[PDB]
RNA sequence: GCGAAUUCGCUA
RNA sequence: GCGAAUUCGCUA
């Protein structure tokens, strides 16, 4: 077997988005606030490259590619696991056929010290929300239980539509003053519970849970720099998507945390820069 | 983003 | 095929 090189893709939010530019009124998420990040595993050294910006939703992020380890070996089993996850990142999370517009892999702390997050990779592979919508069995006697902690750093998908390609959302807010019995913003339905019952024939087992504000996960491919009728229509679609209020019981939590998802969307730009 | 309708520009 | 304008449907 040939020896490996491991690089960390360092990310720091060096210029937070100014208020005048925060049109979608998002929270800002510095990548450096969470330890799990991405790295690159290669058989060749990567030539030294200067720091460069990607322009994300939260502002300008400085990217630095730094050597974490070299000269070590990995077993075939681990290389295959890493390979599957690289493919997973581009085919299932970003849904992209051309990663650069050798293997990206997750790194995490073992104690302020970055290494390949094998456990995280294994958890992904075991997740029932790994690809699509996981089965659930909420009944009156075994109802849905809302745990706030599970929604703090979550990406969620609706369990009740778009089965072939689910819409993924960041949880942007937890509305504790709302429940499924809150008033529905349309004269056609009295409550959120009635909407989901009438539209989808969905029953709820928990009428006390808070509701959720969401932010679509969609990102443009090239973030290396900071109009039309069609772009207008798309912008209007994204606005309505972001006005949606969802019911936790009716959604599934994706195994990839929001904090890591926010970093993943930078990957195509970074690989493009490295290759071109 | 996935669709529809109507109208206009680019070829000889 | 490469573009543009106007209008409508799908999410809560």
């Amino acid at each position: 077997d040939q020896p490996c090189y491991l690089y960390v893709i360092g990310m720091v939010l060096t210029t937070p988005l100014p208020d005048e530019l925060n049109f979608r009124r998002r929270k800002l998420y510095p990548p450096e606030d969470t330890t799990r990040c991405f790295g690159i595993l290669t058989a060749k050294p990567i030539p030294q490259i200067p720091h460069f910006p990607v322009y994300t939703r939260s502002g300008e992020v400085t990217i630095s590619i730094e050597l974490a380890a070299s000269g070590f070996m990995l077993s075939l089993q681990m290389l295959e696991l890493i390979t599957r996850l690289h493919q997973y990142i581009f085919s299932h999370i970003l849904r992209l056929e051309k990663p650069a517009l050798y293997c990206v892999l997750p790194l995490n702390v073992v104690s302020s010290t970055l290494d390949i997050d094998f456990k995280f990779m294994e958890d992904i592979e075991k997740s029932e929300a790994r690809i699509g919508i996981p089965s659930t069995k909420y009944t009156k006697e075994t109802p849905f239980v809302f745990k706030l902690e599970d929604y703090q750093d979550a990406v969620i998908i609706p369990r009740y539509r778009n089965f072939d390609q689910p819409h993924r959302f960041y949880v942007a807010d937890v509305y504790t003053d709302l429940t499924p019995l809150s008033k529905f913003p349309s004269p056609e339905y009295e409550t959120f519970a009635e909407y989901y019952k009438t539209k989808y024939n969905l029953d709820l087992t928990n009428l006390n849970q808070p509701l959720l504000d969401v932010d679509h996960t969609s990102s443009r491919l090239n973030l290396l720099t900071p109009l039309s009728s069609a772009e207008k229509r798309k912008a209007k679609w994204e606005s309505l998507q972001n006005k949606q209020i969802l019911v936790p019981e009716l959604c599934a939590i994706h195994p990839i945390p929001a904090s890591l998802w926010r970093k993943a969307v930078c990957l195509p730009s970074i690989l493009y820069r490295l290759h071109c």
